[PDB]
This record gives structure tokens, sequence and C-alpha cells, in this order.
């Protein structure tokens, strides 16, 4: 998926004023995403005051961050996390005057959707199934996957 990745991305951009599947897909990624750094802004907090961005540095970062995400497996709240991680990097990289890892960050995103999401997102209901999970409140979330 790669509009998934430019939409994202340029929401992230516009909640700090910088200009860069059907829109109910979209949407709801975009609320899970906030709830998501709500829930965990200890690790966003931490991850901001730990992050030492060069564009030389970029791709081992996110490379990196990505890795251990997905080293047990992969589910729907980690897929969240990706998005956020990497509209956290799109916004550091634009605060720190390095504007030109936005379209690479993109990139990265896009081929490691393609390359090692998309399996799984067929193989567990397509985003179709994100959204009904979202939907289903914490109690039914657990009774769908059991
Ligand atoms: C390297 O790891 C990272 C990377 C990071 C990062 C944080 C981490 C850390 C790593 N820390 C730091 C060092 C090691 C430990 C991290 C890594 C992973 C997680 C994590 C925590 C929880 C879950 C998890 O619950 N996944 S889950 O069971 O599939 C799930 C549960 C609830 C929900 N939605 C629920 C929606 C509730 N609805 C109820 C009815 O009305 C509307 C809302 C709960 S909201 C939520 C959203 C995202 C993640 C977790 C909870 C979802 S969802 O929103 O994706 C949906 F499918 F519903 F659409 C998934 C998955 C991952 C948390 C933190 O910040 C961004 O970059």
């Amino acid at each position: 998926n790669r509009e998934i990745v430019m939409k994202y991305i340029s929401y992230k951009l516009s909640q700090r004023g910088y200009e860069w599947e059907s829109e109910v897909v979209h949407q709801t990624l975009r609320q899970a995403g906030d709830d998501f750094s709500l829930r965990y802004r200890r690790d966003f907090a931490e991850m901001s005051s730990q992050l030492h961005l060069t564009p030389g540095t970029a791709y081992a970062s996110f490379a990196t961050v990505v890795e251990e995400l997905f080293r047990d497996g992969v589910n729907w709240g980690r897929i969240v996390a990706f998005f956020e991680f990497g509209g956290v990097m799109c916004v550091e990289s634009v605060n720190r005057e390095m504007s030109v890892l936005v379209d690479n960050i993109a990139a990265w995103m896009a081929t490691y959707l393609n390359d090692h999401l998309h399996t799984w997102i067929q193989d567990n209901g397509g985003w179709d199934a994100f959204v009904e999970l979202y939907g289903n409140n914490a109690a039914a979330e657990s009774r769908k996957g059991q």
C-alpha cells in the first residue's frame, strides 16, 4: 500500500502545521495512531529525547526500529505503531531542516508495507478487519481474536 502512507504522513505533518482503500480506512488509521501516541506518550517522548537523526543515519534508524517492532510477529497495533513511528520521523525531519528525508521515509514505509506486511494483512482479513477491530470495544476485540 502507498497512498495509505502518503495520506498518513501528510496528516501527521499537518498536526504540526507543515504542508506536504476507502476513506474510512484512512480515518480509522489516523484515529488509532492518535490513540497510540496518547497511551504510549512516554515512549513517544523518550523517542524524541533520544532520536539522533541525520540523512546519513536515517535509514539505519528507520530499519532498526522497524526490525525490533515486528521481531516477535505482526499484529494490528504494531502496524499502527509503525505508521506513528514513520510519521514522527517525518515530523522530526522537518523540525531539524532535513525535509529531504520525508520522501525517503515515505518510500521506506511503502516498501516495508508492500514487502513485509502485505501478506499478513491479507491473511488477517485486510484493512476491513482493522476497521472492524477498531470499532469493537476491548472485551469484543479479545472475543473476535479468540
Ligand atoms: C520498537 O517499538 C516501539 C516503536 C515505537 C514506539 C513504541 C514502541 C514500543 C516499544 N517499547 C519501547 C521499548 C520496547 C518497549 C511499543 C511497541 C509496541 C506496542 C504495542 C502495544 C499494544 C499493542 C496492541 O494492543 N495491539 S492490538 O491487540 O492489536 C490492538 C488493541 C487495540 C486496538 N485498538 C483499540 C481501539 C478501541 N476502540 C474501542 C471502541 O471505540 C473506538 C476505539 C485500542 S486503541 C490502540 C491503538 C493502537 C495500538 C494499541 C491500542 C488496536 S488498533 O487500534 O490497531 C485496531 F486494530 F483496533 F484498529 C490494536 C500493540 C503494540 C507498544 C509500545 O513509539 C512509536 O515507535
